[PDB]
């Protein structure tokens, strides 16, 4: 059974088969449509052999198939040493060739992710024979040297050790392995980041001394082999940052304001033929948007709407002089404008959704299609005059997968 | 199986059990979401035979009298069994009045893909299940425009023309709106006017319009009346209450030319209650300004300005990263507010919409135990995350009485 979806804008018309290899589950009904559910019950994530062998052997199987292998004697004998692995240990290990795939592929098909046309570029660090937090650390910094690549970004993961028996997990308890610090005022407001603030309560409570500013960098929280976790300090020379000007507001730098040039996620939980790999930072270079408009101008964030606009002189008055709008496309042209001029690799929502239709339209024709969350794919601003938003998209779950799991510090047995 | 949907700016959680009394079916399955699918199946609308038509006007009588406090009572039951009666007899059967005003209502109360639901209880129902011919429709059609326009102080409305019978005296109105501008294709390849009504321009004229063929000619009607050959129509221009567009900053907006409708308009839904189908059933009330100034004008397949706007903005338009089709947006969207406001027009921004929208919520999840909502189609094409509802989780499910989509008649008319 084939589906098709339609783009409203030019009238082209895919056909999707790969819905049919779909295992997971979305969330939806028959009766009821859960696509803008923020964290759905099968989006989140204790395993035993019952289920495992049958998810190592699909694996696989998509192993074998995308190195042409399928059915060889390489193939068998890897599932013969796979399947004798798991029953004598109750789990198994990947191969170098199999953890590298399954990475790649996990980002392939995150349908939530605009930037997948990168997907087959990603490098993969294999940090599995990690044991202290030190160690991590230590994987972490390099990891950053690495992807910053002084202003040239580059697409990377470091994979820590696979999940055992649930007690034994390695995590970052950082959300991202850099953001800024937010500390609640007595008198109710918010000193930087208000997304970090109770992250930042956390390490402040684990020893951490806050410089109490508006744009702190935060410590690592590293967690090894179920350990109570260590905080660490990221080398600054290591944090790229980038001043945010205005090509022709310049009162804009006297805002005070800057941002980190690396995302990099590090609370997702890696799933890859059943193996879960808790601590997995990854990450890759910034749409405009998701600092210009969600960091910057989300009322429960930064939230410097009221100050650029007041600056611009702007009427504030109504809501129906759009203020809000003026002043958030005044602060992500300053975003854009202010990377490129450091030559800090950036992407505008324009280019990125251009290229996320081309790479959809690409995948729909060499693997039958492409799992994609239109709720998220669209930009935060601006989204009909780009060619997403006219595209249908089809969501279902592919595995492997990145998934969300529960923040440690809510399920952590402390030692002391 | 009690649902919950939190709103991420505010923490707020509300509890949906509304979804239970679903009939009708989303496109979703638990192994695949089609919630960003135009027209799945179960939105669009042959015969109805006997059987599946009493239970469904059951339920409907059901809803009715409970929301009047008589479920279970003397009147309920006769009018089960009268309703049980006539279709035992006729296979089809007749609304009360009363019946017919709840059932619009609700529909427009149910839609899951309408932010402007907080009004839904101020619908004004025109009856015309009396109207007999496409002369008939046109003067039920110049009140109900009238009366909605108001002279500016637009008023929700809608006009329900005769039920579907057989399926072969239909009523439809071939308009997708009741006033929207012609499209005419160029000999150079272009278009001048509106690029989505380009065929149904050409209709008219391949049946007997004349054009005037300028940029902003507002269409005929042309109306079906118990499944005839449909007959143009011209609404009087002095019901057509139009703006003209100019910038509150910019006085070069002026010169642009640039004007729109007051009136928004829907012609060619099909109206669902307790079974009974009504295929014409033309509903108005008024714009959210977005509607206009992002797809109305900067659709790359409608009027498409953008270009021209930035040029006179002299905006940096060599990257993408300049951001200037933004920049242009907010101008043209700010433009629209200001002229019909300017005109004494009803129009609301997207900020008060939304924001309405989001007390809406409120106030279904408190009363009514849920509100079916479409995010993909409630988040505004602009602006969207410093609006309160790209932050609110939806649910979405199909309730009944409905708004659903049916064939373009030209598609379907035994002609
Ligand atoms: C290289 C440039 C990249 C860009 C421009 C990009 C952009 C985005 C954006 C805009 C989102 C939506 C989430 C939000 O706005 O908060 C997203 C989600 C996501 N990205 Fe990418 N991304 C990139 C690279 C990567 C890489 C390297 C990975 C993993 C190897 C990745 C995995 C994901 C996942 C799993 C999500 C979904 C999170 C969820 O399900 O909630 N992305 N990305
Ligand atoms: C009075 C102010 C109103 C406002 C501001 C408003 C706004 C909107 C908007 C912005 C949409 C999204 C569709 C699009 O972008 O083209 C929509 C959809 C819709 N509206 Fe409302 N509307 C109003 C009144 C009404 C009334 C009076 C009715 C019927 C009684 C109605 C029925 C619908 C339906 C059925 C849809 C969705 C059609 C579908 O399912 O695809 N609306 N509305
Ligand atoms: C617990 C509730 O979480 C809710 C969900 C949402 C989480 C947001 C989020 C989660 C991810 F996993 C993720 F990958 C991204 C993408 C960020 C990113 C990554 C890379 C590599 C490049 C790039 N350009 N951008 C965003 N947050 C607002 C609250
Ligand atoms: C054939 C292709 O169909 C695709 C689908 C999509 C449907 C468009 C549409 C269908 C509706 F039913 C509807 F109600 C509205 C709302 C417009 C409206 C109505 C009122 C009363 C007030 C107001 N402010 N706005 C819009 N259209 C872009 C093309
Ligand atoms: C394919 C996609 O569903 C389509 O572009 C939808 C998206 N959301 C929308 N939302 C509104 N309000 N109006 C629309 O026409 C659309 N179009
Ligand atoms: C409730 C809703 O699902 C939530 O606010 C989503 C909407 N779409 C999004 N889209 C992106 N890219 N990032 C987000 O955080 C969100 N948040
Ligand atoms: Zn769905």
């Amino acid at each position: 059974r084939f589906l098709k979806v339609k783009n409203w804008e030019t009238d082209v018309v895919l056909t999707d088969t790969l819905h049919l290899k779909s295992t997971l589950e979305t969330g939806c009904t028959e009766h009821i449509c859960m696509g803008s559910i923020m964290l759905p019950s099968q989006h989140t994530r204790v395993r035993t052999k019952d289920q495992l062998f049958p998810l190592a052997k699909e694996f696989l199987d998509q192993y074998y198939s995308s190195i042409k292998r399928f059915g060889s004697k390489a193939h068998m004998d890897r599932l013969e040493e796979v399947n004798k692995e798991i029953e004598s240990t109750s789990t198994y290990q990947l191969k170098d060739t199999e953890l590298i795939y399954g990475a790649k592929h996990a980002w392939r098909n995150a349908s939530r992710c605009v930037g997948r046309i990168q997907w087959s570029k990603l490098q993969v660090f294999d940090a599995r024979d990690c044991t202290t937090a030190h160690g991590m650390f230590n994987y972490i910094c390099n990891h950053v040297k690495y992807a910053t690549n002084k202003g040239n970004l580059r697409s990377a993961i470091t994979i820590f050790p696979q999940r055992t028996d649930g007690k034994h997990d390695f995590r970052v308890w950082n959300s991202q392995l850099i953001r800024y610090a937010g500390y609640k005022q007595p008198d109710g407001s918010t000193l930087g980041d208000p997304a970090n603030v109770q992250f930042t309560e956390i390490c402040i409570q684990q020893g951490w001394k806050a410089p109490r500013g508006r744009f702190d960098v935060l410590p690592l929280l590293l967690q090894a082999n179920g350990n109570d976790p260590e905080l660490f300090q990221i080398p600054p020379e290591l944090v790229l940052e980038v001043p945010i000007r205005h090509p022709k507001f310049d009162w804009f730098k006297d805002l005070g304001l800057k941002w980190y040039g690396l995302p990099a996620v590090s609370n997702m939980l890696l799933e890859i033929g059943g193996l879960e790999f808790s601590a997995c930072p990854f990450s890759g270079w910034y749409m405009g948007t998701e600092i210009g408009v969600r960091d910057y101008c989300d009322n429960s964030r930064y939230n410097i709407l009221e100050e650029v606009a007041k600056k611009m002189d702007l009427d504030m008055r109504k809501t129906s002089s759009l203020w809000k709008d003026q002043a958030l496309v005044e602060i992500n042209i300053a975003v854009l404008y202010s990377f490129q001029s450091d030559k800090v690799t950036i992407v505008d929502h324009h280019s990125a959704t251009e290229s996320f239709i081309k790479h959809m339209e690409n995948e729909y024709r060499c693997r039958g299609g492409c799992p994609a969350d239109w709720v998220w794919i669209v930009p935060p601003m601006s989204g009909s005059i780009t060619p997403v938003f006219h595209q249908e998209m089809l969501n279902y779950r592919l595995t492997p997968s990145f998934e969300y799991q529960p923040d440690p510090w809510n399920t952590h047995v402390w030692k002391g």
